[PDB]
């Protein structure tokens, strides 16, 4: 007679980035071989459960669970609550679930996952005062020295040709401007 | 040879700062051959060096006809930091052109006016598609861009040195390359997502 629950393994150092979808596994063995049901804004395909076989030590069940931070989360100074902590529980056909077993999802701003590449400078006219088109160029080339960063990004271009990189949850990034344009006539 | 030649007056111009603008004179001699011309502005005794003709198919014989006259190729671009003056009305210029036949007649001179103007005042943006956007109040960062991209997709008219702003409200600010602007309401533009 199976008494023996399920036993999960899980990742330890999840970490996610506001508005941008993340994904990990979950691993789930029992000594009958055979999973009938887990228990957790997470996504995950309840294919394969309660299939003989479908836990065995050889082949573990394996969940596929997928999820985004709200773009607008908010992140406490104290980056050690920045986190979110969960359990899953799993259970077989015999009807023992095992215990909740924590696992957990730190959460960061953009800005930590990109650090933006310099530009190829921009020739300017007036360093304190750059033109439409002076800005239109800079911000053209913050882009195409940066297809990493994401689509959504929003790039702005100061009159001293600042360049100010807003990721899509409002966090930044700053390239000063001795790192963008340069004096035309200085350069001749 | 003893009469000058005769130089047909063009319309006058109004061309806008930073956009490049031509037309065309028409002279003719009973000759059929004119030598060359001369270009001058009421005000400026160094002349607008901007503005440029061609002196194509000069003094070569027969180019200057009643059938077949000389059209002069005349263009030019209104620098982009010319100064407005608050009365329109001097914010002009006074040309007048003279022209030698190959004798030596000089036409009697003709005078035309090229009113200059605010890149602007060429444009009138169309509204772009709506863009739903979550707070009227904090537009975010790719509600901004996908605005940028629906005015910039629905004025391909609007030079592409022209440089379009959204506001945190979703206020579109175009910044034409001689700074003057235009600007489309926020309610042209966005519309919260829950309504
Ligand atoms: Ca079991
Ligand atoms: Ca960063
Ligand atoms: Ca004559
Ligand atoms: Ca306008
Ligand atoms: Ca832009």
């Amino acid at each position: 007679t199976d008494t023996t629950p399920p036993t999960i393994t899980v990742p330890s150092d999840i970490i996610a980035y506001r508005g941008e979808e993340f994904e990990f596994y979950f691993e789930i063995t029992d000594d009958s071989g055979q999973v009938k049901n887990i228990e957790l804004w997470l996504e995950y395909s309840e294919d394969n459960f309660n299939v003989p076989g479908n836990a065995t030590s050889d082949n573990p069940l394996r969940v596929r669970v997928h999820g985004t931070v709200p773009l607008n989360e908010p992140i406490p100074a104290d980056k050690n609550r920045a986190q979110f902590t969960e359990t899953i529980r799993a259970w077989d056909a015999a009807g023992n679930v095992s215990s909740n077993i924590t696992f957990v999802i730190k959460y960061r701003a953009q800005t930590d996952k990109y650090n933006p590449a310099d530009p190829t400078i921009t020739y300017v006219d007036r360093l304190s005062s750059l033109s439409p088109s002076e800005k239109n160029a800079v911000e053209a080339a913050v882009r195409a020295a940066n297809p990493q960063i994401p689509a959504a990004a929003r790039i702005t271009v100061s009159a001293n040709g600042t360049v100010t990189i807003t990721y899509p949850d409002s966090s930044t990034d700053t390239i000063t401007a001795n790192r963008v344009v340069k004096d035309l006539a200085s350069s001749r």
